[PDB]
């Protein structure tokens, strides 16, 4: 569909070193021997059929959610059993790591511009039925120009690819209404709360606690707030008030929260310019 | 692990006739060349990998639900293509068929034979974590001895088969909770409790509505109950309502089921031999 074949893509790409290893895989910096345009690329060995079906499915998604603030999709190509995908390189990389690099987090007017640049790619992605279902501060890039750009459709892929009645019982009706529409993409709101939590303290709720209890704490415990209310303004308070619902069918949509006053007033993206400037001049320390 | 593919499936099995057509495909009549024995047969023609795969699972399932209340597997093959899976023959046939020929429900001493012994059959199911996931009327069968053969583990193979995080919503926290234990296995009570109205009033609740309509009537509706009450014991209507519990925590299992007094004093199949007699009787007019 968007995967070229035909085309060896080391005869348009050359590798330039390596940006990050661990977990999903090894990412690589590459460049283009034509326009010389930087671009993060995975050059993923073709394992199992399933594997290959699972990173086809992700293309796809990523060929289809051209916008501002989501990765730039610059090629997918398969030759000699290594399948390339390329995608425009976000020079100030991931939000979580800029928080790291500084040792600190996010002041409300970057969180602001985070929120507002966040809810514009979410209701894009919802015109388009796509669930993101990974949203995290790790999955936020940054641009020298201070746009983020919404990174690894790999959930959404999955979540997508695995997707793609009278004794029914209620418990498993309602599973059956999570994956289907108007709660399904409900999730990304909640997750949103969440990431703007996590740029607040650095670390999202419950981190205090290891993963296995993490799942029983969400689903038992109260709407996370902000751990000190009087840092923050009544207007971010409120915000994650009315986004992390518990209900999803009373939880706002990413169209509601852009009428929000915490985000509705938002003109510039200066306070994430400044944010990149000053994790570049922390590099140098 | 259970498909012999050494072995020529016409050099120990023969074809005699065709039993059913229709939805998931043809069930056909077969003979042992050996022993005599019958056997109701599916003879698939593997179109796609996922197809084959899938009822891999299903074999797999039906090798290891050796059981006295669950249709037993007699083999199964592959050969030039075709995948043979041989079912021990139910001559009474589905419960809801009977219901049909008849042109009645079931007696309340025939229904608490079938649910002592589906009680009996699920326990077994989820002492092996196996959730049968499709419990009907027609999904139970009968043998000449006046017991039933729980049928169809398909949905239980595809479940099993797509089966084989501080962000996550708590919608999606619990549905990853209902595709867990102590609630997943819970589904099969709730189906159980229709099954027991189906087999009581012919048809299951809410087949007065288009099957559209039934998704969200089972979610907002309240738990289903007998039309007439005073046309059934109080121990059934009390099966029904600790059965036929909205909340999956609460809902008894297989297990404290088997306890109540609706089937705890069961102690012949007497009612269903009768049953399956005047079914047979039934044909000859
Ligand atoms: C961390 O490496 C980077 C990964 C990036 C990236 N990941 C990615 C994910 C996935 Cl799942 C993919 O596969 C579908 C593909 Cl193909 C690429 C995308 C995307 N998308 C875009 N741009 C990236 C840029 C990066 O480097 C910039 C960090 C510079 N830096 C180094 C340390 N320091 C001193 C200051 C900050
Ligand atoms: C309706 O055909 C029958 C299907 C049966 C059956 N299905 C089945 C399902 C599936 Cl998903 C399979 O694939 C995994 C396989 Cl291989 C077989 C199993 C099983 N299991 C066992 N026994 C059966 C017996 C039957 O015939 C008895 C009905 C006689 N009768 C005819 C009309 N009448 C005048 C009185 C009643």
């Amino acid at each position: 569909e968007h995967v070229r074949r035909d085309l060896d893509p080391n005869e348009v790409w050359e590798i330039v070193g390596e940006l990050g290893d661990g977990a999903f895989g090894k990412v690589y910096k590459a460049k283009n021997k034509e326009t010389g345009a930087l671009a993060a690329a995975k050059v993923i060995e073709t394992k199992s059929e399933e594997e290959l079906e699972d990173y086809i499915v992700e293309i796809e998604i990523l060929a289809t959610c051209d916008h501002p603030y989501i990765v730039k999709l610059l090629g997918a190509y398969y030759h000699d059993g290594k399948l390339w995908i390329m995608i425009e390189f976000c020079p100030g990389g991931a939000v979580d790591a800029i928080m790291l690099e500084l040792d600190r987090g996010l002041t409300e007017p970057q969180i602001q511009v985070v929120c507002r640049q966040m809810l514009e790619a979410l209701n894009f992605l919802h015109s388009k039925r796509i669930i993101h279902r990974d949203l995290k501060a790790g999955n936020v890039l940054m641009t020298l120009e201070g746009d983020i750009r919404l990174a690894d459709f790999g959930v959404s892929a999955k979540n997508l690819k695995t997707l793609q009645p009278y004794w029914m019982a209620p418990e498993v009706v309602m599973c059956e209404t999570m994956k289907d529409t108007p709660y399904d993409y409900k999730a990304d709101i909640w997750s949103l709360g969440i990431t703007l939590i996590e740029m607040a303290q650095i670390e999202p709720p419950h981190h205090e606690l290891n993963p296995m209890r993490v799942l029983l704490k969400i689903a038992k415990s109260d709407p996370p707030t902000l751990l000190t209310p009087s840092k923050w303004s009544v207007e971010f308070r409120d915000f994650l008030k009315i986004a992390l619902d518990k209900n999803p069918e009373t939880r706002p949509s990413a169209a509601q929260l852009l009428e929000h006053p915490f985000v509705s007033s938002i003109t510039s993206n200066k306070a994430l310019r400044e944010l990149v400037a000053e994790a570049k001049a922390e590099v140098m320390e």
